[PDB]
């Protein structure tokens, strides 16, 4: 019973099942065709006796039926598994790809308590971003990761602000730049530029362009940490703060202060939990723990935020409520900061 | 979407992780012995403050810790299982630096597993399970002592279950401390018992004999149970031996033991032995199955393979006897009778 249930929580097999089941496309080889473990091993260069037992673990966790003897087709959940899933969780789940291999990072956690530090390289070689830029191939499946996710999740947070009385956006950390794409359909009137930096600065400018956007947000290059190029009504943040560590976020936090154009006001898209609320947490320190792990960054709760926002002159006005995004699972908040 | 968050936390590695991190640092222990605050357990597990801190939010989510008292945090029922004295040693079984834990780290590499079959261990750690063993005495000492534990009480049920009344002499292959043949004793005082064992770790089967009062009726012989047997006896044990190996090596250690089989006699696998459409829990079974893959390339296997590798030793399975509960063993074992054909 509580021994059942401790030994399911600490269970390092059921997580790996499922991301080896992802990794070998086992749920797309199912629905083109391949309906016998035979034809299955065949399609993923397997031995078939070795994944017949992958198989059972998947029938016994529910991604994975047995309709008829020998056919397995997989359940509504195991459907997720799919390529072509709007939700894209094959790739988050392929081990081949940056985040499942970044996640193997868990494994040694404990130095992460002992240090704080992330444990990337220990297992890698170079630290996260350093082994991106030398290697092309994963640069490209995490830049994939990143656009299929910012191509939806930006319609809620863009509903939860007035644009009325906005001229000009910054949106520093622009990333592909979902953000400031929502901002201009939402808001025509509105100019938006998305500062990057020398890496990402090109995955916004095609990104932006497939969107039919090249004529409506500008892209800018520049460094966070240097006086910004331009002043806006309106300064964005979305999901930048977290990467850092406290004392070079209240940097960017003081840039944005000093580039915000009277009466203007800096949009912290993030999480910013109160420890009386009973919101799933679930989610939110998953991420947490892979910003431990990955590159050492943390989630700040609304206390936090507000030592933060003080330490930059700045003070938060209003945490607008939760932010749902269909296939977005963590829920975000929309932080307003005034000086 | 609950499709969407029922798929993520099946496959999420965090939080195995951090439980494997909370019993790798005695968390529950240092609770118990007075540190509730941060400041307290951070001193006392020689980890940074802020990071034990995102730690123990996890383990109040999944419900091992709570915060019972503003900053001060006890374990749940379920989180007391990772004291140190519990006797389930669910502790010792999920510290990373002791042999178990430290062995599902073959995990990571599960996709190589299922395209050759064959175990990841090496590959992780550059020598196979056995040669890593022998070679790092920490390791396999921490090994030696997860089986003893689990040895001091998994074999009253299967020991009960077979009729010794006509036995004369018990040869226990692959014989572990000597937890089966302990118990036979027990029940049957007129039997004469041999535990065989490899190089090594028979070092551990005559010192726990011995403390079990049973250093004079259970020999202990050194030997390779792909040689010829040191003796003939009437009934001839394989306690969870035959998972460790492959089909061919399998049927090599059944051949063996049917060579040395007295008139009469009966070789008796006690292992587990489902029948496809059972209905009978998989959870524990299919943990074991996948850990033989990654750890040294075995396999559990049904009632149908066992007729398969019977007959291929010459010999029939007579009777599979019912699951026997062992207390603090989450995993209900069997007892296969095996006879010649
Ligand atoms: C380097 C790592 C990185 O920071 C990359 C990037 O910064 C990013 C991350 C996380 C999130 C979002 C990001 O853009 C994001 O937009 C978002 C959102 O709109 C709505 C809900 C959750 C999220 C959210 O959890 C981080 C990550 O772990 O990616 C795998
Ligand atoms: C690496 C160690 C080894 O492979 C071989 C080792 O001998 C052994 C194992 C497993 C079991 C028993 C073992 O003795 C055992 O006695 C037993 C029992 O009496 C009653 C129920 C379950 C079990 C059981 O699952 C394997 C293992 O991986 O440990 C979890």
């Amino acid at each position: 019973d509580a021994l059942r249930t401790l030994i399911r929580l600490g269970s390092l097999h059921t997580p790996m099942v499922v991301r080896t089941a992802a990794t070998l496309r086992l749920v797309d080889h199912i629905l083109a065709g391949a309906r016998t473990v035979k034809a299955l091993a065949a399609r993923t260069d397997t031995r078939p006796e070795a994944l017949l037992r992958l198989i059972r673990h998947l029938v016994a966790i529910g991604l994975l039926e047995e309709d008829a003897p020998g056919e397995f087709v997989p359940t509504e959940v195991g459907e997720l598994l799919a390529d072509d899933h709007p939700a894209a969780q094959r790739a988050w789940h392929d081990l081949t790809q940056a985040v499942a291999r970044a996640d193997i990072s868990f494994t040694r956690l404990p130095d992460a308590i002992r240090t704080g530090r992330p444990t990337y390289e220990s297992i890698y070689g170079k630290p996260f971003y350093e082994d991106l830029a030398g290697r092309p191939d994963l640069r490209a499946s995490f830049d994939s990761l990143m656009t299929t996710r910012e191509d939806t999740a930006f319609a809620a947070p863009a509903a939860a602000y007035d644009w009325t009385n906005v001229r000009h956006v910054l949106d520093v950390g622009g990333a592909p730049g979902g953000f400031a794409a929502a901002i201009a359909r939402r808001a025509p009137h509105v100019s938006a530029t998305v500062l990057e930096m020398a890496g990402t600065v090109d995955t916004a400018r095609s990104y932006l362009k497939d969107e039919g956007l090249s004529d409506r947000v500008d892209v800018v290059e520049g460094d966070f940490f240097e006086p910004l190029p331009r002043k806006a009504d309106a300064i964005i943040l979305s999901f930048v703060l977290l990467n850092w560590p406290d004392h070079d976020a209240v940097r960017i936090l003081t840039r944005c202060a000093e580039a915000l154009e009277p009466g203007g006001r800096i949009l912290i898209h993030e999480r910013a939990d109160v420890e009386g609320d009973g919101a799933d947490r679930f989610f939110s320190t998953l991420l947490d723990l892979r910003m431990l792990v990955f590159l050492g960054g943390a989630l700040r709760t609304r206390e936090k935020w507000d030592g933060l926002a003080a330490s930059a002159g700045l003070v938060v006005e209003e945490v607008r409520g939760p932010l749902v995004s269909p296939n977005v699972p963590l829920d975000s908040c929309l932080l307003v900061l005034a000086p």
